């Protein structure tokens, strides 16, 4: 039983400016994301300094990057706090209208795409790399869901009932044909020195 | 009714680490805690979104910056989701233990003080120029309260009778002696142009 749904008009606005601008400096996705997953691992963390049972379904807070070159996917997965099926909806947890808004000025006004995540909506940065992209995730207080979209203008929802994972969130990137660069160890880790060398959470770049 | 509470170890360190370096780019304290304003004004702005009567205690959503030459005191005031009591004894709602214990490490590694906000813990950047900071905070679901520290080891916690707020945080830094450039018209509008000019939210510099 899948769910679609339609992308705010200013959401789609954003993704088909990601698709469809001409910007080399397409890296920077991966710290966008490293980075929400530390704001998630934070959430959690906190939570638990008052209620340490918020860890009953996982303790290790971390991040695990998983190249899969078979499959042409790069998966970024955390123990953090998860998405409640609202917050997915809800442009997984964002303001991703406002932020939106302020990335728009913000490129006229002689930005470029790497500000993307001072705006809040560094998620859709996926879109430099992705052709599609799948957030498995679970939260604390909900069930399991899966999120899904190629962009398009409309993503899903379903109910996930493959490999349970505790807590945390998982982001799937199913790479663009010519984006298998990001699937190589050297790479990767070049990208995570570079502009992730401050998480305060182990990252472990599996390999194949 | 004033409550006192010690600091954690780990806090009090980082507290006269700050205060003890020979350090003089103190300016990126204002960046700092517009910052953490930014954060809480996108906290209640998400909350909204679902639940509407959560803005029914002010429904504009801005930062305001009061300098008062009188009183040697720069006021940062945001209508962003506030602190709960239980927020403010814990760090002011922050992870500021394991901030800091990354942070130290960081330090060590070459690091400099200006990347504070980085590890989570961009609120105690406040001591570069305050002898004092009180904090006054009205959340939602709690009333209003006065934290207040002028480092040493310990901080206040009392209900705060003064002005209603209505929802948000007041930060008053009360200024060193020789901090006094931090309360000048053209010193606020110059930091604030150089390391806030992408915040998404108005902030209004009030004169005198
Ligand atoms: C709370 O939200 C999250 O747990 C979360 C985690 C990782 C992400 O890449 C993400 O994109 C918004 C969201
Ligand atoms: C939720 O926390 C807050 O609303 C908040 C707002 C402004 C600050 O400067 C701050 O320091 C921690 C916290």
């Amino acid at each position: 039983e899948v769910e679609t749904f339609a992308f705010q008009a200013e959401i789609a606005q954003l993704m088909s400016l990601i698709i469809n601008t001409f910007y080399s400096n397409k890296e920077i996705f991966l710290r966008e994301l490293i980075s929400n997953s530390s704001d998630a691992l934070d959430k959690i963390r906190y939570e638990s300094l008052t209620d340490p049972s918020k860890l009953d379904s996982g303790k290790e807070l971390h991040i695990n990057l998983i190249p899969n070159k078979q499959d042409r996917t790069l998966t970024i997965v955390d123990t953090g706090i998860g998405m409640t099926k609202a917050d997915l909806i809800n442009n997984l947890g964002t303001i991703a209208k406002s932020g939106t808004k302020a990335f728009m000025e913000a490129l006229q006004a002689g930005a470029d795409i790497s500000m993307i995540g001072q705006f809040g909506v560094g998620f859709y940065s996926a879109y430099l790399v992705a052709e599609k992209v799948t957030v498995i995730t679970k939260h604390n207080d909900d069930e399991q869901y899966a999120w899904e979209s190629s962009a398009g203008g409309s993503f899903t929802v379903r109910t996930d009932t493959g490999e349970p994972m505790g807590r945390g969130t998982k982001v799937i990137l199913h790479l663009k044909e010519d984006q298998t660069e990001y699937l190589e160890e050297r790479r990767i880790k070049e990208i995570v020195k570079k502009h992730s060398q401050f998480i305060g959470y182990p990252i472990t770049l599996f390999v194949e």
